[PDB]
């Protein structure tokens, strides 16, 4: 443990030039050193891609099988040295590292089964002498660019079924926790994965400028934050780019006046603060909205330039003329639970996330209104409604655009991300039922029609030297 | 005569800017169609969210029923409808009439997906916790038509779009209108409520109305790429779905043991007027033997059967340096040879019968050539290799391709974003695309918590 290597051509590459340092956040103490990488030392990787790429692709489906199978047991064997590497950089519960990793190797085990869905049909002389077929191409090289939290599995959500299809990948992570992605990298190498079919390359925003500009890569992956998002959205499109972008955003509650309140306060205390992301509750009227304030008060108080990034929140929001009910800055300098009325979508309070337990309050008139209000901002992956009227209940999954949707009940949606675009992915779906559009996000239709015309006789002279 | 508007399910008269329809094979004025305000457009997209949620409520069964009618109706008013497509588009009485029998299929093909579109049900999939999973429609959604295939391209769209349970502004070409809402009409005589289907005819102000207009969810467009460019980035910048498929070129490759007569005889099948028949504008040659021989086939068969636009198109090709061997100005039939990517001929796409060669040394540089551009719909390669056939197959990035053989893409299209349908694919292999663009996926878990005790105490009055 000194400096972190890169993974082009299937070698190990230090590079010295620009640096930044991988800090342990529980600890504070800087451990390592990650290389910010310039577009000599991608184009490296680009190259190395583009060239194993066609020998990749005519790899058989159940030789990529193989070795996908393999690279699932080797995860099962180095669980323990893995989770160790994510809590260290990371800062996170062994438990939490461990669940995640165990939801990585679901999405390697949904690769593994990808050729088979992938087998397309022939038919001879669908003409005279004319044969026809279609199949399931990859489309080339392609890119994924992963955040802060989740370095194990949101990377094992992209390549495995990229490389499944036969695609070859470049995989820009997190410079703040590198080192865990880049094991699982290795390991993959070491199931039996040909030397530039996976390349890891560290770096930041020239990195990420450099495969968004490298006319190569043929699609383009992310998820982490709303404006990072848009940029590789906007820019990666206008280029002829295929682009999936997951960016930060906020899941919203609606309470009805008819709510169960127990049943509802339950399902926003878990989110908020006790798995679900709730950052918004929208109270349709002052009743329902005064009387969950005066059961989530009690039980609240039951359970350095980040410093000032809280409480410049926190100012601001009363600034604007928001209500601070529970004000959860104190000692033990922590954030305990936060929460705040009478919250209006033009307050930074609303616009803006912040990290840690905190709750903004929506008052609003109307069903209507309040869905408008979900569907009007960059809406989540989930949202609740809290009823006991089927009518409201029926309409509200009905007009709603967000794609999970629980009614008296919360989601397993544990982080709120808007999709950009047409090439649309969930997270944290059914693998089985959300899968087919990581595949098809990753190959192209092909259909080919063929004949040759025919000779009216085959002389040694007909032919060539 | 003046055509009317077919908003509300009534039929309105506008008077305010006006255009007129020509008789394009007798260049003279037969009608005139009314350019609309946004608050003519304003009328239809009220009439569409209006009928929005009872025809989304409507069962799938009975969505079925009045397309399955819409269909026997146009089988039944066909010579009707195809006289007035080659009255306002000019062309073969018979090619109007295949135009329609392809609409037909789609119509054919959109009763059928109510069937494709049921979901899952679980009762108890946690402790008093159903689930289930859904398709639902998105909402109002309109489509931008272009002159040629005034019949099917819109039949391409909205039978679709209202068998997935939404609402359609229709906004066709102004050159051609008349066809259009014959058939608009049919559809509500045969059971279609007010306002799910409105057809609204415009230009640029009407296309813009539909582009601002925040209710509209997702925009459909077929026509010429800078138009389509436009709609697709300023459409999807305001939250909007955009389909768009733009004028494209597509592209033959003559590998140097090409059969000539096989490849001559596809090239030519390629013809412009004012079941495998193809668009084709460039050969790309490998080698100059190939192109030299090509050349002397193509100009003795070359006498075949916006003017002013492209007197300018030919000058400048000339100008920059390509070899123009059959000048078509007058009739058409006009080929270049000796054309490189750098010339606008290349670079700006050309009413008519238009061919342009292209000499290269390898297919790589082919490949590349076709792949680097804003690529089309479809491609064929002419040779007697089969590892050359091979690869051009696994390296080229058109979705159709023809080895030795022509496809059925009359007209070349470049498809934008992620959003992406294929015009004259196989219906069953890319109407799930379709199905996709106008559905939205929703996963339910709904609990409803208890009571202990049910008296009339706890409920409302
Ligand atoms: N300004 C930027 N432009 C482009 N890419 C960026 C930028 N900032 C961060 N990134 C990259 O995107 C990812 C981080 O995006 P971010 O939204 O900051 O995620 P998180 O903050 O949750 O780690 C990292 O992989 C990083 O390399």
């Amino acid at each position: 443990m000194t400096l972190i290597k890169h993974l082009i051509g299937g070698e190990l590459i230090a590079d010295t030039g620009r640096t930044a340092d991988v800090f342990n956040p529980s600890t504070g103490e800087a451990v390592r050193k990650v290389p910010l990488a310039d577009r000599e030392t991608m184009q490296q990787a680009i190259d190395a891609a583009k060239a194993a790429f066609p020998a990749w692709r005519n790899t058989p489906p159940a030789k990529r099988a193989q070795v996908l199978f393999r690279f699932k047991q080797l995860l099962e064997a180095n669980e323990e040295r893995i989770v160790k590497l994510i809590s260290e950089e990371h800062g996170k519960t062994i438990e939490d590292a461990a669940g995640e990793l165990k939801r990585g190797i679901e999405n390697v085990e949904y690769a593994t089964a990808a050729p088979e869905i992938l087998k397309g049909e022939y038919s001879r002389n669908v003409g005279p002498n004319i044969d026809a077929w279609s199949d399931f191409q990859p489309i080339g090289v392609v890119a994924g660019i992963t955040p802060f939290n989740f370095p194990a599995m949101v990377p094992l959500w992209m390549y495995p079924l990229a490389i499944a299809c036969g695609n070859t990948f470049i995989l820009k992570p997190s410079e703040r926790d590198p080192s865990s992605t880049l094991l699982i990298a290795e390991l993959f190498h070491e199931a039996g994965l040909p030397k530039g079919v996976l390349n890891v390359v560290h770096g930041d925003k020239g990195a990420v400028d450099a495969l968004i500009e490298a006319p190569e890569v043929k699609a383009l992956s992310f998820v982490g934050s709303t404006p990072i998002a848009e940029y590789i959205y906007s820019e990666g499109t206008k280029r002829g780019k295929r682009v999936q972008a997951l960016g930060g955003a906020k899941n919203h509650a609606v309470l009805m006046p008819d709510a169960d309140l127990d049943n509802a306060v339950s399902a926003l205390m878990g989110a908020a603060y006790g798995c679900m992301a709730i950052s918004v509750a929208v109270c349709v009227g002052d009743q329902i909205a005064d009387a969950l304030v005066q059961k989530l008060v009690p039980q609240i108080k039951g359970l350095g330039a980040a410093r000032d990034k809280v409480t410049g929140y926190i100012d601001t929001g009363v600034a604007q003329g928001a209500e601070l009910v529970v004000d959860g800055r104190g000692y033990k300098f922590f954030l305990g639970g936060t929460l705040f009325d009478r919250v209006t979508p033009e307050m930074t309070i609303y616009k803006e996330e912040i990290f840690g337990p905190v709750l903004c309050i929506v008052r609003v008139n109307s069903l209507e209104e309040a869905m408008q209000l979900i569907n009007d901002h960059e809406y989540g992956n989930g949202t609740c409604i809290f009823t006991r009227d089927g009518e409201a209940a029926r309409l509200f999954c009905d007009e709603i655009e967000v794609g999970m949707v629980g009614v008296n009940v919360p989601l397993p949606v544990p982080v709120a991300y808007h999709s950009f675009g047409g090439w649309k992915r969930s997270l944290f779906g059914d693998l089985h039922a959300y899968g087919p559009d990581g595949v098809r996000f990753y190959t192209k239709r092909k259909a080919i029609t063929q004949r040759w015309p025919q000779r009216k006789s085959h002389e040694a002279a007909q032919f060539a030297f």
